[PDB]
């Protein structure tokens, strides 16, 4: 099968049903063994948890999904009354992500919207009754981080204190996205570099907190 199908199969064969921690560990172990992604829990999961704990969002928007690791990671921390919206253009990735959340017992915490963010973001207010977002997680399509961010602003979906957290921001990648959020007085920025036990960056994340237009 595809890599995402194989990740799901592994979780289904090895993880404890209804146990988000077990699901995350199964994905992490498998991806590390395959050398597809090293210790994602230490490299990005702990940082995601810290951001969610710091800001305590009621409404999180995830832009992009692959196998559902990130959706499980975030959704497991959301209390009653809080929820995750996940947008992903690839229906195969959306499908795996749905099955992964189902396995973790987290389906009622998340709505998956299948389509291009360009098309869906402008529908959030009128179609999905959103006013503003508390947090945005930018997950996988780094060439879309800047245009997604500008569209969120254009649509009036960011408010003062909304936190954007972008994964896989490792120099010299995403130079335009970083120059934009750092250069703009509308964002307060923090960069995280995860080295695990060695000398080279394994994953990098940018936190950008909206300060208003
Ligand atoms: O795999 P993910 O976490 O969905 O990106
Ligand atoms: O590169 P870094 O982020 O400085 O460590
Ligand atoms: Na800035």
């Amino acid at each position: 099968g595809t890599k995402e199908q194989r990740i799901l199969r592994h979780v289904q064969q090895h993880a404890k049903p209804g146990d988000p921690q077990s699901v995350l560990e199964a994905i992490d172990t498998y991806c590390s063994e395959k050398e597809w992604a090293m210790n994602v829990g230490d490299a990005k999961g702990q940082i995601m948890d810290a951001v969610i704990r710091e800001y305590r969002p009621s409404l999180v928007l995830e832009l992009g999904a692959y196998c559902g690791y990130s959706a499980v990671r975030m959704a497991r921390l959301l209390p009653p009354g809080a929820r995750l919206l996940t947008m992903e253009i690839n229906p195969d990735y959306a499908a795996i992500t749905q099955q992964m959340l189902d396995f973790a017992g987290l389906q009622d915490k998340v709505s998956i919207l299948i389509g291009a963010p360009q098309d869906l973001i402008p529908q959030l207010k009128k179609k999905y009754d959103v006013d503003t977002l508390d947090m945005v997680f930018l997950d996988h399509w780094k060439d879309r981080y800047l245009p997604d961010t500008l569209l969120l602003e254009e649509c009036g979906l960011l408010r003062k204190g909304t936190v954007l957290l972008a994964d896989n921001v490792i120099v010299p990648g995403t130079p335009d996205f970083l120059a934009y959020v750092r250069g703009s007085s509308s964002f307060e920025c923090t960069h995280y570099s995860s080295y695990l036990e060695y000398m080279k960056v394994v994953d990098g994340l940018e936190k950008a907190v909206y300060q208003g237009p």
